[PDB]
């Protein structure tokens, strides 16, 4: 009953191990989690989206900066740019997430 | 009106100032409102602007075919696209959604 839960900004993702940790602009909104190259290139340049619906959002231990999101298909794996952020975002996820079912 | 809400989000162009002219900002489109988002370090963000829509007056400009102007009474954004196919996408998202938040 109260205002829905958005969130954008810049992450650092894995992408694989010849091109490691990349920033990422990552956007919170219409029950998923999507990322682009960049602010600038979200008309065409959607890179990947994961649908929240049955995604599990696990902070790292040792990495205090990480998170993970998985669904069956994908895992993710994000960095903040510090400990409160990136507790903002699993927050800001969990909640719309929850919204949305 | 049945269907889902018109929302976007995407950047525009915005004017600040004469010193640092037009600056690119995350703009959304939601809940009857339209907003900005800034940073100061290109990685965290926050809202830094709200117009209520249902008495907003949009105001496209006859010369800078890229240009909107958004205003309420009490303030004004001057907002360019990128090019006026893109301006018209935006100045119809937010009249359609003004009119399906109404009453
Ligand atoms: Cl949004
Ligand atoms: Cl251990
Ligand atoms: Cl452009």
């Amino acid at each position: 009953s109260g205002p829905p839960v958005e969130r954008c900004g810049v992450l650092s993702k894995w992408t694989n191990y010849i091109h490691g940790w990349q920033d990422r602009w990552v956007v919170l909104k219409n029950n998923a989690l999507s990322y682009y190259k960049s602010e600038d290139e979200t008309e065409y340049g959607c890179r990947g989206s994961i649908c929240l619906s049955k995604a599990v959002i696990t902070p790292h231990d040792f990495d205090e900066c990480r998170f993970d999101i998985s669904v069956n298909d994908s895992v993710w794996y994000l960095r903040a740019q510090d400990p409160d952020h990136r507790q903002q975002w699993i927050d800001a996820i969990e909640q719309h997430k929850t919204e949305s079912g």
